[PDB]
């Protein structure tokens, strides 16, 4: 199987709340590779206790369709 | 960053051994996520130990052009 782990911050410019069927969720938006041609980015909700701000490692299996996340882990990483 | 780990093994259907400027090299192609719209692969030159029929682990970060990983960490599996 194929596993994506990507860490970063938490923010204005990656992040969005939405109202969903299971209430308000963040979902992030992460790059999946990088570049030297345009990077795909791939998307994971976050479990309610992040925040804006925080550093997180997102990995699990990615499905493309746009890419999601399939079952992420999400961990809050501390400084 | 973003790190890309694939467990596969390696065979004729995904594997080919290249000359190159180190010599003979294994280099494996994986694919970077799922499906249920064609999915990416990325390309990884495996350690000289591996042997067709091993299964590994390939964890890096990989960079788009074309996917290849970059520093790659090749670890052989044991079943």
């Amino acid at each position: 199987g194929t596993i994506i782990t990507v860490t970063a911050q938490a923010n204005e410019k990656n992040t969005r709340t939405v109202s969903t069927a299971k209430g308000d969720k963040k979902i992030i938006s992460v790059p999946l590779f990088e570049k030297e041609v345009k990077v795909a980015y791939g998307s994971a909700f976050m479990p309610d206790f992040i925040q804006m701000g925080d550093t997180v490692t997102v990995s699990g299996r990615v499905q493309a369709k746009n890419y999601n996340f399939v079952f992420p882990t999400v961990e809050k990483v501390f400084i």
